[PDB]
């Protein structure tokens, strides 16, 4: 676990953590005190603040919500629904709809909640951005549907969408009220970096929830696996850095001006780094 990236936390996790229950209460994602507790025990506000150490107040609150939503939403597939691609999809589209236009009050609340997050997240960003981010969310959703075919390379290509790392990183951008020059986002390097960002969270998570999952995964596919599992992350991070260093050249290659280059650096540190690192701290 060589993550040469400094741990960070928004100096606002305070409030953020304390007021996290408000949003979900109103949107109706939490209908019971017991539920409230089960949520608080998740430490999602915490998480959000590790991913977005650079955001405070309102901004930070949105990240808390994304994190809260992520888990409330995931639970909806822990029963009979996560075994029927037709049933999950039925829900999937009711939420995904939000991306396109307004949702009928008839929509389930998990959908409404998402709608709210997506409104706030995308507003204030270049049109190109929302679209690109929506692109991601759809991929997120379809992932759950593919994932619903429960009824290495085999695994990653799929877990890479359900894992939800991208929508999270995108949020970093929104939360930090800035956008990486679009042309750089689609570079081979930035991609490989982002790919790594996913795999690592992907891998870590599968080692954290190993117990519960085998009690009913990446490790499976024992003492040997987890070993090189760690190795993999090590090498991945190693390369991540190797890549980071390439950024300057990249910035040249795409003729970035100052502002852009700045943006890039914020993306690098406040969006990518944090998503890889944040996961770790929290996971412990």
């Amino acid at each position: 676990f060589h993550i040469p990236l400094p741990g960070r936390q928004s100096p606002d996790h305070a409030r953020a953590e304390a007021e996290q229950l408000a949003w979900p209460r109103s949107l109706g994602l939490i209908r019971s005190d017991a539920a409230a507790e089960r949520h608080l025990r998740g430490g999602y506000a915490d998480l959000a603040s590790r991913f977005y150490p650079h955001a405070t107040g309102a901004d930070l609150d949105l990240g808390v919500d994304l994190m809260s939503w992520f888990f409330l939403f995931d639970d909806l597939f822990d029963g009979p629904r996560g075994e029927n691609p037709e049933d999950t999809k039925q829900l999937t589209d009711q939420v995904a709809a939000a991306l396109d236009g307004p949702l009928p009050d008839t929509a389930p609340p998990i959908a409404h909640g998402f709608a709210d997050i997506w409104r706030r997240t995308c507003e204030g960003m270049t049109p190109a951005w929302c679209a690109r981010s929506a692109r991601h969310w759809r991929n997120y959703f379809d992932g759950y549907v593919d994932e619903a075919e429960s009824r290495a390379a085999q695994y990653l290509a799929m877990r890479r969408h359900t894992i939800g790392v991208q929508p999270t990183v995108d949020l970093a951008e929104r939360a930090g009220r800035f956008e990486v020059p679009h042309r750089v986002f689609d570079s081979a390097v930035m991609s490989a970096m982002l790919q790594i960002a996913v795999d690592v969270n992907l891998l870590l998570l599968d080692i954290a929830s190993l117990e519960k999952e085998e009690a009913r995964n990446m490790v499976m596919i024992k003492s040997r696996s987890v070993s090189h599992m760690q190795n993999e992350v090590r090498a991945r991070l190693e390369q991540y850095l190797l890549l980071e260093s390439c950024l300057p050249k990249v910035g040249e290659i795409y003729q970035l001006d100052t502002a852009e280059r700045e943006a890039l650096e914020r993306y690098r540190t406040d969006a990518v780094r944090t998503v890889i690192r944040g996961s770790y701290d929290w996971h412990r």
